[PDB]
This record gives C-alpha cells, structure tokens and sequence, in this order.
C-alpha cells in the first residue's frame, strides 16, 4: 500500500488543471482549481506502472503527511487512479525563492534574516521528528501569496530514507560487523546538522544570487570540502552586511558537525531573533516581484 | 578483462559436484581435463556488471598464499565462470558444525593466517568486510585461505555509482561529501570481524546469534555498547582473552592494524602450523 488514506478516484473530477509549474524542475506539478470551491492546489503526477518500485514515493508522501507545521508545505492527500499517482499539496503562488530573486535581485539583509528564521523553525520541527531535509536551498523554499515561507520537496529525503531502509531490510547477518560499520548502516554517516550548513549556504545564495563556488565542477567541490585545510565560504562584499549576518554565516558554516549549532540554538542567534522580522518583509518582496 | 576466455569452461574442465550447498552461489568442483588438477568454478548468470567486474578485479590482483588463488574467467552464453583454487575441506563453519569447537592452538593458527591475508589485502587498500568462519576456507593440506569478495565488491561498487549520481553539491555540508567519497569506515573493521570469528570458532556461534539482526545493529550503536567476551573464562588462556579484547576495541581510531596484531603473543607463539588443522580434519573424518 502506498498510503492507507489514498483517494481511489481521479482528481480531474474534483479539480480543473490550470497550468504547469516550475518548468518540470520539481516534476510534473500542475496548478489546479477546485470545482465546488475556488481553492487552488498543487498536483504532482507520477506515472505508476506495476513493475516499478514505489518505495521512495511512499516515504516522501509519509514525510509530507506527518508534517503539520506552518513552515512546511501543506499536504492534502494523494489520488490513485488509472496508474497515476497525484500528490495534492498547498499551492505557493510566488514559487521558490530562486524564482523570486532571479527577478528582484538579491534580498535585503532583513528579508534574508526573516527567511532564515522561518526555515530554522521548520528545520527544528523536522529534526525534532528525527527527519532530515538534506536539500535546503533557494529552490526548495517556497513562498505563498500570504507571504509565508514553506519548505518543500522532500524527494532527496525520501531517496536517502528508502535507500538506507533497503540495505537494512536485506542486511543479512551483522553478527560479525564492527560497531562503526553498524552505525553507518543504521545512521548513514552524518546527522541533521547538515541542514544547518545548507541554510548558511542558502543565506549566501539569497544575498548573491549564487551559492559559493557555483562555477566549479561538482566533483571538484566535493574534493575540496574533504581536505584538512578547507575554508568554509563567506559573503563576498563584507561592507554590505552587518556583523550579525557575518557571524550567522560563520557559525552555520562550521566545518565540524560536532560543533555546529542546532536549529533551536540558531533560533537564539542575534540575526534571526531581531524585532524587525515579520511577514511584511516578504509581502514587500512580492510587491517588488509584481513590479 | 582482456585475459577472459571466450569459450565454454567445460572445454577445459569436468564439472564434478556442487559446493557449499549453494551458500556461496553456483560453485562447482571441477577437474582439469588435461592436468587432472582440481579447481572451483563459480557460475554467475549475467544489466549492471560493475559489481561483478569489481569482484574479479579484487581477486585477480591478489597474489598471496592466504587469499584463494585466481586462475581465470570464462564468458560463454550469458554466463561468467570464475575459476579459483579449490579448498577441499570447505570452510571452518562446515568443519566445526561436525567436529565441535576448535582448540585454542587451532584457533590461534587460524587467526595468524587470516591476519597475514588481511595485512596483504589492506596493503592494497582493499577491505574484505565479510570475515567470518564461512569465508575462511581450508584445503586438504590444512592451509588457510580467505574467500568470497562479494560484499567487498558491492561496497566498492555502490560507493562509485553514488559518486556518479551525486547531484549538485554546492549546498552540501562537508561531512556529507566525506561519506560520498570515503564511506564512513576503513579497513580496521576486518580486525573486529576476526575477533568475533575467533569467538565463533571457540563457541560455535558469534555473540548475540539468537538476537534479531536489526536489534543487534541497534545495540551496537547505543553509545554504551560493550565489546563481547569469551563465555568460559577458565577454558582459555590469558593470551586468547587479551587477543579478543584488543581486536574487539570499540573505537576504530584505537583498534590495532593487522600487521600489528601479527606480533601479538597468541599468533606469534611456536607450534602454529597447518598440522593443527590436519588434526582437526582427521577428527572430522574419524570422530
Ligand atoms: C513546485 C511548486 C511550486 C512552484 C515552484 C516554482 C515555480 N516557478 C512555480 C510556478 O510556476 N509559479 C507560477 C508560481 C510553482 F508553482 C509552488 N507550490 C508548490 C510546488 C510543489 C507543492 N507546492 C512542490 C510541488
Ligand atoms: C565455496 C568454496 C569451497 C567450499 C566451501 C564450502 C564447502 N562446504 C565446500 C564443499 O562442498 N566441499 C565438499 C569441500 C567447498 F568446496 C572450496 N573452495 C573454494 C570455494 C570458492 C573458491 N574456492 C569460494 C568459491
């Protein structure tokens, strides 16, 4: 079973499919309008042939289903009919932050600070449920018309969760296994603080329209990060940003995960606990986006 | 593989009987039709072939007395046949399941031979990762050979294919990248596996064998896990208890290497020769 609450009916009987969303970057996601109501929803359709493995699909749905938080994109349910699975989610009218800043340019420090607080609130909830996003970036941070910040796309989170569960289910005999090998089999070799690092990179991305080292080959970036003298990235223009923002970058981009602060600890940081942070900052950004 | 034979292995070999009950796959005892020599032929039905290619590369680049020898590979009719040295007594597990527990001297000799093989493998930057009684083979001469690099090849192939499909790492944390490049552990896991194997040969099971395998994985991570010990304390000498204690060192940063372990009192003691296992095999034949 993909889900004990699947609607075994075609969603086109309840929804008018309006247009495609995100250019396929997030999959086959459509904007859709309810028929008896005006309510708008996002519908992501996945082909479902019988001989396909649906293990990764089932985890993603369960991750989205089990989240009830104001900074995580809302889940409505799933439709299964005629070998098509439609995942029904809240429609975030402004797209991702990457779509936004490609139009408005770099965000103000206050807008970045608001985003970082809202993502940290979502990450704190996720981590408290023993979940790891593992794909925090501008493209996976959606903004709705109400100016709210919602984390989205747990696809990578599902791939990893099903991948580790696959190897565990067919683990065979671990009775001769070494404790560190068993740890990596169960826990995967890292923890939820990888999300804190990704947020730090995302804050730079919102400041500069690019993550650091974006022109470097992917395998060369992985190669540089695994050397003893690795230097965590920094903001380009020092005089453009406050010391609080610089310190926020410095602590979120701590090399050693054993010293990187948690999502909850980071919520007490000077940058994201300042009084001038409110949704008006985002609604102001959407006004600029409307031009 | 450019040295691969493009023919039916039965051109050269007479297939005599299946080996190991299928635990090791489709493995055949075979006689060389001109030499008369005996070999073991593993038949693999051939999709991805990177894991199988890696397992053979690990094997053919091994030239050491304590690693089962590699003779060649036949490719014929979607079947790959890997020709290896035949160990006529099977594995230690096959043996102690009829003879009972090994003597300490026999166990000490076994451990010395495995450490020799492990030290050679690690000097090639290879990790066995599946050391246990079933993978320690014994020939009729009482000599000891490590076998079956199936797990080893899988771990190497999975780590390479994940690097091929990693995505964009610009937002990725460095400890995530280190796992993608180095896996999370090193060759010192084999030393731990040898310690458990030593207990297996002494007590006919590894520790916690009656515990559910997933719970066993869980207990090993509880952050307070304690390394196992030998059950009958007075039955074994202090060198054996200490050998188990140092091979079963929890932290990998402090676990001794194979080469270092080779200078431990238990494996450097005199009288350790294949005659100890010739006695074991004779017990298998008579008792
Ligand atoms: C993908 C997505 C988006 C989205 C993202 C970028 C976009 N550029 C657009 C777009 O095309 N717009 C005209 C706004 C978009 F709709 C908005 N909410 C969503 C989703 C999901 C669930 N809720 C993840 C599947
Ligand atoms: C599997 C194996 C064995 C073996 C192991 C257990 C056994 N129980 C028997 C057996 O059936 N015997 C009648 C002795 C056996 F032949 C002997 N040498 C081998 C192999 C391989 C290459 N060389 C690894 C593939």
């Amino acid at each position: 079973v993909v889900d004990p609450d699947i609607f075994n009916r075609d969603p086109r009987d309840h929804y008018d499919l309006l247009q495609r969303l995100g250019g396929g970057t997030y999959g086959e996601v459509f904007k859709a309008r309810d028929k008896v109501s005006g309510d708008l929803v996002a519908l992501k359709m996945v082909k479902m042939e019988p001989d396909d493995d649906v293990s990764t699909l089932q985890k993603e749905i369960l991750i989205l289903k089990t989240c009830r938080h104001a900074n995580i994109v809302a889940y409505h349910g799933s439709y299964l009919w005629l070998q098509k699975l439609w995942i029904c989610m809240e429609f975030c009218g402004a797209g991702s932050l990457q779509d936004i800043y490609q139009v408005t340019g770099s965000l103000s420090e206050l807008q970045i600070s608001y985003v970082c607080r809202e993502v940290l609130q979502g990450l704190a909830y996720l981590h408290s449920q023993k979940k790891i996003h593992r794909d925090i970036k501008g493209a996976n941070i959606l903004i709705n018309d109400a100016g709210e910040v919602r984390l989205a796309d747990f696809g990578i989170s599902a791939q990893i969760g099903a991948e580790l569960a696959r190897r565990l289910e067919f683990i065979g005999t671990p009775y001769w296994m070494a404790p560190e090998v068993a740890a990596v089999a169960l826990k995967g070799g890292y923890n939820e603080l990888c999300d804190i690092w990704s947020l730090g990179i995302t804050a730079i991305e919102l400041a500069e329209l690019q993550p650091p080292l974006f022109d470097v080959h992917p395998l060369r970036v992985l190669f540089l990060m695994t050397k003893s003298g690795y230097q965590p990235p920094r903001l380009k223009e020092k005089g453009k940003w406050s010391a609080a923002f610089h310190n926020f970058i410095k602590v979120t981009l701590t090399k050693s995960p054993k010293k990187r602060p948690s999502a909850t600890k980071m919520l007490s940081h000077q940058l994201v606990s300042q009084p001038g942070l409110n949704r008006g900052l985002i609604l102001d950004l959407l006004d600029k986006l409307k031009n």
